[PDB]
DNA sequence: ATTATGACGCT
DNA sequence: AGCGTCATA
């Protein structure tokens, strides 16, 4: 009863951008905008692998990891934008730096954590009560809501798509009661306004539409973004969680999509996230460790503590390449020179981080893979990052794996290397 | 023969 | 430390 906490103490959002590098490559080439279209890297293998596909190619069925031939067999007349390469690799600079145009905007804002290269999650607790002194029991109206979702409604005693949106919208706006500045409802709602903007000044300063995600905790804030895509955002009320979860199924919440949610699934006997509140905090425990079923416990009834950190870059830095089927590294030669390219593109990255950001990276992480193996990856190494120099780096990276040669021949290498991997890590002050 | 990333947990 | 899991475009 009283003493039962629910998890509404925050107004946590999720921003993440519509079909991002598309939306990068559609500002940069007019002619790919409002068009069916994929951003695709390589070329010579099947026509390249898809990363990132705009809604119209969606409607064909185009999916990210499709080859390009094979998405022009559902879509002949997909459009494409080609990655850079530099130094024989994909180079995915533009991407980054305009994820910092988005990220900076945010900044002004609220305190972000940057989730990936185009989400972010923001705390708009302080923000909101702000806000909500300045409004001064003043009634929120739709217009300020002009793309938001309440999910869950309309219900209860049109047939168009946006005709739904209002109908929603004006009954949750109807019971609100903007006579209580503590009422998490109006919190929300206060966030979602707040959000609204946000997402308009991105668009304003950058071109990007995104959509948005505003709830009590990043995972409810990570799931709601997701309920109405592109370009609209969607508030999920606690008092929304009970039938959206008696539907959702397991992988879909943020760390269940994969091995500890098919688990879950599998020993519990069930599907949906409703169903885990019929096990007690110790039984989840039991089954799942503690901190997992702890976690669970509280989730499964909308309640998550993860606070937002204060994090807006990246805490590592790093360059991979994969050489599959027969391009597979089979000469110490080949080894070397490639090592070089990721430690080139590395160094030039760290340099422009050190001059941005006032950090410099102390250790470097050397990772392989070798043929055969089914992990990602076969082997990791540190050394010391003492110097941002290519050379250097990439010196010090052959030190570390050579041993990992079981040719008996000093200028062969075995079995042949799948992947190579450098990464810059444990930043300091500079 | 998706690839190129990046955060965090376990022991 | 080195490995694994889960997630992003
Ligand atoms: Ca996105
Ligand atoms: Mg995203
Ligand atoms: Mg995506």
């Amino acid at each position: 009863g009283p003493h039962m906490a629910t998890g509404q103490d925050r107004v946590v959002a999720l921003v993440d951008m519509d079909c991002f590098f598309v939306q990068v490559e559609q500002r940069q080439n007019p002619h790919l905008r409002n068009k069916p279209c994929a951003v695709v890297q390589y070329k010579s293998w099947k026509g390249g692998g898809i990363i990132a596909v705009s809604y119209e190619a969606r409607a064909f069925g185009v999916t990210r990891s499709m080859w390009a031939d094979d998405a022009k067999k559902l879509c002949p007349d997909l459009l494409l934008a080609q990655v850079r390469e530099s130094r024989g690799k994909a180079n995915l600079t533009k991407y980054r730096e305009a994820s910092v145009e988005v990220m900076e905007i945010m900044s002004r804002f609220a305190v972000i954590e940057r989730a990936s290269i185009d989400e972010a999650y923001v705390d708009l607790t302080s923000a909101v009560q702000e806000r909500l002194q300045k409004l001064q029991g003043q009634p929120i109206s739709a217009d300020l809501l002009p793309s938001t979702y309440i999910e869950g409604l309309p219900q209860g005693p049109t047939v168009q798509k946006e005709g739904m949106r209002k109908q929603g919208l004006f009954q949750w706006l109807d019971s609100l009661q903007i006579d209580n500045l503590t009422s998490p409802d109006l919190q929300l709602t206060v966030g979602a306004v707040i959000v609204e903007e946000m997402r308009a000044a991105i668009e304003r300063e950058t071109g990007f539409q995104c959509s948005a995600g505003i709830s009590h905790n990043k995972v409810l804030a990570k799931l709601a973004c997701g309920l109405n895509k592109p370009n609209r955002q969607t508030l999920v009320s606690h008092g929304s969680v009970p039938q959206l979860f008696s539907q959702m199924p397991i992988r879909k919440i943020r760390s269940l999509g994969g091995k500890l949610g098919a688990s879950v699934i599998e020993i519990l006997g069930i599907e949906y996230m409703g169903e885990l509140t019929q096990f007690t905090e110790s039984q989840l425990q039991s089954h799942f460790g503690e901190k997992n079923g702890s976690w669970l416990y509280a989730m499964c009834r909308g309640i998550e503590h993860d606070p937002v950190k204060p994090r807006q870059l990246p805490k590592t830095i790093g360059c991979s390449k994969n050489f599959p089927g027969k391009t597979a590294l089979a000469t110490r030669e080949q080894v070397q020179w490639w090592l070089l390219q990721l430690a080139q593109e590395l160094e030039e990255r760290l340099t422009k981080d050190r001059n941005d950001n006032d950090r410099v990276a102390t250790q470097l992480v050397v990772s392989i893979r070798v043929q055969g193996d089914k992990r990602l990856s076969s082997l990791r190494r540190c050394c010391a990052l003492t110097r941002y120099d290519a050379h250097k780096m990439s010196h010090d990276a052959f030190t570390v794996i050579k041993n990992c040669n079981t040719s008996g021949i000093q200028t062969e290498w075995s079995p042949p290397l799948t992947m190579l991997f450098l990464c810059a890590t444990k930043f300091s002050a500079s």
